């Protein structure tokens, strides 16, 4: 059953690869709580099917890196890219796409979060197994405020431009 | 789900993908699907499986030992060396380029875990955010059959390294 507007965001454990010395952090993969991490923040989360894949890498992530300044000026606190990939892979992908300080690369490699959101899809035919649908959501007070989920294979609503255009008062 | 493969067993078929970046006949650019049994037919093949692309022991030790030993393994009559992992081909492609595997170790994506499941060689690495992945192992295949099998206890790396495999090739 799919997550909806008005719903509380389900908790799950995600991992983020940390490349630099930071406090309360170790080097490499650091576990975190989705609910703990969105408490008291306004957060855009965009999920996508996989690190290192063409549309994800060429278009979807770069649009958010390029829009980060405008999203933050408009009051977004953090921007997360969530994928069903582990943190080592998300970390390498983040270093390739120069995401540091703009988009948190959030690994859901066990698909726990994507499952709790009801947003998985079966990409076995492509050698990818179970992965996320492509989407963007805006979270405030730990509640889903907007939700844009793409039909399989499409990229019409979850890109950073559409999101910036649909932030609301 | 499946019982663990054993010495003497026929290798099960599965669909794997290898990322191919040069142009070559019969292939396209990027991920190419291929049949396990079709690709081992008439060859002598070392397959080592491991838990994940870009992870530390896999990256620093396990794959480089095979790149390093690839000339000796081929002199001993091995036709191909495959690295199998439960990762998709885009990730395996990028990893292989980072590790200079071209022409030495084929980076064989089992991103749906179909092959690893068919081998009975999966483990649950959820606690570290990796979900279902492969055990670490190495096997030598000849005539479509498992001739030797070395499966690691979880978190161990004492029998699937290239040195051990070279040492245990047989006449």
């Amino acid at each position: 059953h799919m997550i909806q507007v008005g719903d509380a965001l389900p908790d799950a454990q995600l991992f983020e690869f940390i490349d630099d010395a930071r406090e309360g952090c170790t080097l490499g993969p650091n576990a975190c709580s989705v609910r703990d991490q969105v408490a008291g923040k306004r957060v855009v989360i965009f999920g996508l099917p996989g690190a290192f894949t063409p549309t994800c890498s060429a278009q979807h992530v770069p649009g958010y890196v390029e829009h980060a300044e405008q999203l933050r000026a408009a009051g977004i606190d953090e921007i997360w890219c969530v994928s069903v990939n582990d943190a080592f892979v998300m970390g390498a992908w983040g270093r390739d796409l120069h995401t540091a300080g703009k988009v948190r690369m959030m690994a859901d490699g066990s698909a726990a979060f994507t499952h709790a959101l009801g947003l998985t899809q079966d990409l076995s035919a492509r050698g990818m197994g179970i992965r996320s649908l492509r989407y963007a959501m805006v979270i405030d007070g730990g509640v889903v405020k907007t939700l844009a989920v793409e039909a399989p294979g499409k990229f019409e609503v979850s890109d950073a431009a559409s999101v910036l255009a649909t932030l609301t008062s």
